[PDB]
């Protein structure tokens, strides 16, 4: 093989942009694709399955939650369980490069 | 979450490496000395991760007597490129200022 972007990486990635909408506060998909897509300046074309997919799976683990809101939209909430885990994830990861951060100025 | 602190660790090592080659036992003792001692690895941890870095093409090894490891040419651009993803990624949000 050789050298890529590996797919796992932009899996990953979309789902940092969506927690980070999310963490921004609650939003229904509509919105969440024209956010997304305006952040993206046009080049992050997300499609709804896809987000429905990840959603339902993001829940099973407690990450989100969901409530209902003549439309009636499907908001989504960011669940205190994700707020910690997002919080102590970025904590964990300061720490992190605040190590590489010393192993590059030491020597 | 465990596959959260096996990430960090990739990143730790694979910096190391990146910064230069290196054999495992100083790799330790460096790491945790930029750890300032709160990230005291074990060998066992490296020899996975290495024995899965190497058939991926990331690292390679040679004799120097000491075994040494690497970061090839293979593993310096896919660090370039994931930089360079995630960057564009983190400058994406940029998500607050389009809301008010």
């Amino acid at each position: 093989m050789g050298a890529e972007i590996p797919k796992e990486m932009l899996r990953a990635q979309t789902n940092v942009i969506l927690l980070n909408v999310l963490k921004q506060g609650d939003n229904y998909v509509y919105g969440i694709i024209k956010q997304v897509k305006e952040a993206s300046n046009g080049e992050m074309e997300l499609n709804e399955a896809t987000l429905y997919t990840i959603f339902d799976r993001l829940e099973q683990d407690g990450i989100i939650s969901s409530y209902w809101g003549g439309g009636r939209r499907k908001y989504y909430r960011l669940t205190e369980i994700g707020h910690e885990n997002c919080r102590l994830a970025f904590e964990s990861w300061s720490r992190v490069d605040k190590i590489i951060e010393n192993l590059e100025a030491n020597k």
